[PDB]
């Protein structure tokens, strides 16, 4: 066996992948937004409720499918991001990166030594298949994606700074998290914010990075797709879940 | 305390009652349905895969919110209505009912001794919060509604005679298995068979029943309310969830 | 490895083993039980939300105690029976047992061909320790132990014929289902009752076979202990649990 | 979507196929098993502690491999076996099936109405991908295979019978339950045993079916593909973990 | 949807309420502890083995009952504190905080940004139920109830300092580890421990915040209810547990 | 009932060890290795898909066994330690300890107060059998055993030092990890590596720590132990598992 093509990863440099967020925690809710199509499928272990255990169930649903798998841990902590490299996700979204210093770490969190600090234990991970990809050790670095998030004043502070990391694949800009930080919680809508996501995303694409960024609203989203955002994700599953019950209930109340 | 009122029970006599189907087979999926205001939600033990533990999930879940819980089982397994009764399940569908022998073997099954086989463990069974419902075993069969579905040509024809049994509630038309029966697999809108629903439903109500469907045809719902049908399911948890996921790619191909 | 001896099986003859019923269906809550020191612990496959994948975990916590596992099947279903003793259930508790012609199949279920029906998969099986028991085919039988319950005015009407069945190792009499089945039911504690079990127990016993009891009334319980009842269950974890923190509740209201 | 396609099926007509049984109950294990490059991967329901949620999560694990998965109910139980093709199991292998009357009922089992009694729930089903195959209803009968396991007498004295029911794709042979049936419990390598099992390939192969068998022995294996048997199991996941992990420790004692 | 009003958080000024420590980890066991009437759970991620997915499944088997739910995460971790938010746990009782500066973190960890470091996820959270809840990044903060613990010499160092931190709502004084750290180990009886814990829970009450403490000895219970202690637990479910079956047991040795 | 003694513990001073790493993560799994005879099973929590509940059932299964039971955390974690210890895992293998200042923390960490930090949580704790074990407040700390890794150059770097921490009872050297980070991953076989594990074993052993390994070649196995290396891990669960199936598949390709 051949290591897993990271293809998430490749077409950072020639397409734009739609995304879809996976926040039901659950392999059979997974495999559902697996079967749809989308490029990508975020399985958010840092707003919804997963563990590595729940994780790696999703990971083996949509493996099956073209979907590429895409995990946000809760946070940038180096022992989690190496149980969810050995699980087999290859590509990661660090939230509330902040500095070129904790970037560089998360690059280092998933490369092995002596150039990174990843744990070695291929005998024991889906990731190399328990030594079924003989050469996982060699190959493993080149097929693993790092994104970070921006999503603070502090990150916009060091904008340039984390822009200038080597490793670092993607900046993915959270306008929940950033409209809160600017004083707009609830209304990324806002004309100062959306000015400061656009700046931002052009200064991304600037420094030879992927953008992405997640909108539920239609417009924002082709906005972004037509400033040449690399990675978007279009909706939520709990969302979507609730909206299609809500909007049905309503036509009979 | 006192038994829980079943509101679900009491509803069949004043009112129509708005359902979803729940085949996510999850707490966390199905306390998303129990937030949206649905007057009940079938928890799926035939068509999705669901076992006691995960059914008792999913009725701790919905218990904090005012939409009815129903269950249906994989058949009408008297030992399984024992535990889904014990788990304490209100209000069962029992799938494929073909007689009045077998209609009222499925009442007994709901009633304890010496009316009925329900076996005894209150002690254990959440159905009397563990004996903290401290008349339960004098006021359960009270707020215990039976429901069955005819589903067969053998069903039909043993129509009158099924709604003839004291202590069936409600007879609901399973309109997948009932146009499969009639072959047209998968076509259920034609003619022919939505005579049949029309006039059977007809019948049932005709006989002091309340009469029960599921359509996720908005026009053929509405259809359904206006012929006075009781317990009407508009949707399905796992079909929203793909079509909604799906008609958001297509935006965006 | 030698097979597990049935120690709660040789006790039977021996002494008056006192048992805790397990309906908490879960390993953890089965480990606090397994290290009290009962002679048997009664994991409720009829009453209390278990699967055989709870009712294994529960097996393996135990394991590690003296207390004896008995395990009561939702009902005497072959298949199933099948499936309990694969997973190591050494004492099996059938309820609702109302002839001998089903007593006599009990037995069948639970003794391989060609004298039985029970499955032949001894590689996959816990019961053999996946063949580490090298000789499991050939010693399994002896240390398997079959209790049935009479709980029915049939099971009360074919007692005599259920008592003469080879292979009934001991005849437990439910008090819950027994007082509903005579329309006493919540209220066992009755005179007509009591001189129906104490008949029962007599005749059980004078028949060479082990008598059994559950009673939460202490003085029921040591009434049942002078008559000789081999086996008397004394209390239900559920039971304990609830009743222990109502009582330190009323201590401060 | 189109329906997956039957590849396990297809080949019991063109090339003889190598299987792994699979007891771990496990997704984790499934996926390991799933990566070694086995024609089958038998999933266990009747000797290992499965239940249709843990047959669910080990489908979608093997899945994303070549490896065709086989589930083996507990018994032939018309509505467990509905419930394992709706979450997408192609292939079934029914344990102890003793007639005719036995096989054309799990034929029937297996088909929608009007030619079978599968119940309807394409909407709910992994099986139809919750529709996202939208042909499902029918295009599911041609890609679901039905193999019968002959393990007693009975089943040998109604073998012609059985072979000449059309929708049985293969008859299995079980060594370890035939030999225990025949009086030879725990040792089917006797000649008695042996010439029984030659015969029935033969005459399984001679009525055009496929002839299944499982031996763990190599020169067994080897000698029923010399006679061409379809569908040949070599191993047993358990049987495999435990020997090896024996084997290391005895060079160290 | 109004967001669900935090009643133990608003009796900390109008009442003295009463608690029961919840460490069975278990959604079933928190069910039959809710139907008690209990004031407040504490539901022990610290001491019991719990994580974020078995506490959300105690969490809503205890929302359908009046007990109101206190989580105790492992450590004052910020992303952890996030997920258990997330979940909809309203009241964190931080374990072993030591300073001025820890407990402002731990208020800063539990409010949205600018004010605080609340990670935004809001259409995921059941804290939202997902955006159902359509003010609450505007109404979360009201709700949201900080205790923080004082049980290390450290902790006693720095009370003054602790108890000037705007936002910690109450400080619970864990008899356990401070006994332990005093050199009291197993020993919080001694009257060196206790003049400490009763000078504590007046300096606490004297800075106008709430005073909470566990014991299990009545009277000691009783002595902190009459010095006017807010939130007394007085029991813990694995002791009950125990010891009711244990003190059963011995009537029959 | 005395407290668990740790006989791993008191072997390192009397014999060589041999030891099963278990990574298949789940309890049915690690019962088939503890049925084995191994002196000790590694519960790995760092590089198999574990956390605490299902290391939990894994200690559970493992306890009916003689097969001692080694821990091994993600990371160093102080609070994931005090779970760890709380479950009952008598001995712990923390990985990447690198200084004399982290392996004192570390035992500091096993200790209870005022002599080290480890929270008191007995009467919630598998550890103390919820206090049935009566003086584990007093009994805990020298049935403890703590094992770290040295497996970076910052190690090596600190060996002298980690060796003269009072506390550590052996040093393991992981020879995946430790080939990396001297530039020779995937390649532990190397003259320059396997002259460093020689010297460290030596060092180890002369500062009269236990020294300890894993080697799945059983030639380096058998040269560690003809050093005295006093704890060898000899295979891994997963790896055998997946060479047994290739290897038996190979037969028939
Ligand atoms: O896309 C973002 O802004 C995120 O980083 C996470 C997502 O959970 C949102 O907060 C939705 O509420
Ligand atoms: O409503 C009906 O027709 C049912 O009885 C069951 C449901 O599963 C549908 O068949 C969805 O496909
Ligand atoms: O002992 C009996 O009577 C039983 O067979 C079952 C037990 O669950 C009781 O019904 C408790 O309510
Ligand atoms: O192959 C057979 O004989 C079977 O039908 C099942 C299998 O479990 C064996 O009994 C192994 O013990
Ligand atoms: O109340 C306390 O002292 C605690 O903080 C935790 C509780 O687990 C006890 O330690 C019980 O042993
Ligand atoms: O023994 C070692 O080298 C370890 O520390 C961990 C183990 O996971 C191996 O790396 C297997 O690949
Ligand atoms: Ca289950
Ligand atoms: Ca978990
Ligand atoms: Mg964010
Ligand atoms: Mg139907
Ligand atoms: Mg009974
Ligand atoms: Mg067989
Ligand atoms: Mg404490
Ligand atoms: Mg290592």
């Amino acid at each position: 066996m051949v290591n897993t093509v990271n293809y998430f990863k490749q077409k950072l440099k020639t397409e734009q992948q739609i995304g879809m967020w996976v926040g039901l925690a659950d392999g059979y809710c997974a495999e559902i937004a697996a079967n749809v199509g989308y490029d990508w499928l975020l399985i958010d272990g840092e707003h919804a409720p997963n563990d590595v255990r729940s994780i790696l169930a999703q990971l083996q649903s949509i493996a099956a499918y073209p979907s590429q798998a895409v995990v946000r841990p809760v946070s940038g902590d180096v022992p989690l991001i190496k149980q969810l490299l050995d699980i087999g996700a290859q590509t990661l979204l660090i939230p509330m990166v902040e500095s070129a210093e904790q970037a560089e770490l998360m690059v280092k969190a998933t490369r092995y030594p002596p150039e990174g600090i990843r744990g070695v234990g291929a005998a024991l991970a889906r990731a190399s298949r328990w030594n079924n990809i003989s050469d996982y050790l060699q190959t493993a670095d080149e097929q693993i994606c790092l994104l970070v998030q921006v999503e603070s004043k502090k990150g916009l502070d060091n904008l340039d700074e984390i822009l200038n990391v080597d490793g670092v694949d993607g900046i993915f800009i959270g306008p929940a998290d950033l409209s809160a930080a600017l004083g707009y919680r609830g209304n990324p809508g806002h004309e100062f914010v959306q000015n400061i996501i656009v700046q931002t995303i052009q200064k991304i694409r600037a420094a030879g990075k992927a953008a992405g960024i997640l909108s539920a609203d239609e417009k924002l989203a082709k906005q972004y797709l037509e400033l040449g955002t690399e990675f978007v994700a279009v909706g939520v599953d709990t969302s979507l879940l609730m909206k299609s019950m809500k909007q049905l209930l309503s036509k009979f109340k």
